[PDB]
């Protein structure tokens, strides 16, 4: 598919059991999704955006679907207002940016 | 050009005729440049994303080329962390994202 820019790229994901809506995101690093309660073990970590720090769990081999197309590796979990897909999954599901 | 994201997007940017590397983001509303002396009139705001706020100037009417494609439109100038060029300018450059 062809996703132009003049609004939010919001596309909708699965994860945990649950679909979401999140933001295909090629400036940043890694995938950030709202608070939710995934099982297991996790990692705290803190990530900076443009104001500052917050503080996330980390958590590996997480499978998730966006926009249909299946992915798995690490997804950060916080208190973010909008969730973020990162370079991280983007390049699994064969994501460019063209012009 | 088709860019990937197996690294972040960075490309040159020329801003009041000087080159800066900026970032190619897809999630970002609004571009951002680090601090610099700019020609133009500019209004302060504030600007958000994960962390909170920060101040910025606002430049409308700014004439910038990315990766060689020229774009005119506002910037805003301040601590950003790096150099963001958003989904305002992405649009006139004629990016899309593919899958
Ligand atoms: C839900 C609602 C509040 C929203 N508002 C918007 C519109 N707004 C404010 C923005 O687009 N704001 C932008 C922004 O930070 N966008 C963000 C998504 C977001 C939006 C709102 C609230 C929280 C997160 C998404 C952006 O790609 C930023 C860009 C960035 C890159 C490096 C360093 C600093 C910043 N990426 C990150 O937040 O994480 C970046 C990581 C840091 N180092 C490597 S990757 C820019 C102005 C920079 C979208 S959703
Ligand atoms: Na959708
Ligand atoms: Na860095």
């Amino acid at each position: 598919p062809q996703i132009t820019l003049w609004k939010r790229p919001l596309v909708t994901i699965k994860i945990g059991g649950q679909l979401k809506e999140a933001l295909l995101d090629t400036g940043a690093d890694d995938t950030v999704i709202e608070e939710m309660s995934l099982p297991g073990r996790w990692k705290p970590k803190m990530i900076g955006g443009i104001g500052g720090f917050i503080k996330v769990r980390q958590y590996d081999q997480i499978i998730i679907e966006i926009a249909g197309h299946k992915a798995i590796g690490t997804v950060l979990v916080g208190p973010t207002p909008v969730n973020i897909i990162g370079r991280n999954l983007l390049t699994q599901i064969g994501a460019t940016l063209n012009f």
